[PDB]
C-alpha cells in the first residue's frame, strides 16, 4: 500500500499539518504487534490506502514504538482508527469490523 509509518511525535505533527494544508482527511491505524485483530485488519487498511490514494492520507502508529503519540491520542483498546482534519481529531472507530472501517473511510472521502 501507501500507508505512512509514523516513527516519532515530530513525524506525527508534520503529517497532521500536511493534512491541514492539503485539505485532505487523515485516517490513522493505531496498532500493536501483539494484537491479533490488528494484524488481521492490516491488509484491508493497506488495500484502502491504494483505493483512496491521492484522496485520503493513511497513517500507521505502532503504539509501543511511538508511545508518546499513543498516549496523547488516548489509546486504550485496539485496533483504534482516528480521522484528523485541520490538525485535530474529527472522528474515531474502535474495533476490528472490516465493514465499519470501510464505511469510515468512505464517509470522510465523501465529506
Amino acid at each position: 500500500g501507501s500507508v505512512i509509518v509514523i516513527d516519532s511525535k515530530a513525524a506525527w505533527d508534520a503529517q497532521l499539518a500536511k493534512g491541514k494544508e492539503e485539505h485532505k482527511p487523515i485516517v490513522v491505524d493505531f496498532t500493536a504487534t501483539w494484537c491479533g485483530p490488528c494484524k488481521m485488519i492490516a491488509p484491508l487498511f493497506e488495500t484502502l490506502s491504494n483505493d483512496y490514494a491521492g484522496k485520503v492520507i493513511f497513517l500507521k502508529v505502532d503504539v509501543d514504538a511511538v508511545a508518546a503519540v499513543a498516549e496523547a491520542a488516548g489509546i486504550t483498546a485496539m485496533p483504534t482508527f482516528h480521522v484528523y482534519k485541520d490538525g485535530v481529531k474529527a472522528d474515531d472507530l474502535v474495533g476490528a469490523s472490516q465493514d465499519k472501517l470501510k464505511a469510515l473511510v468512505a464517509k470522510h472521502a465523501a465529506a
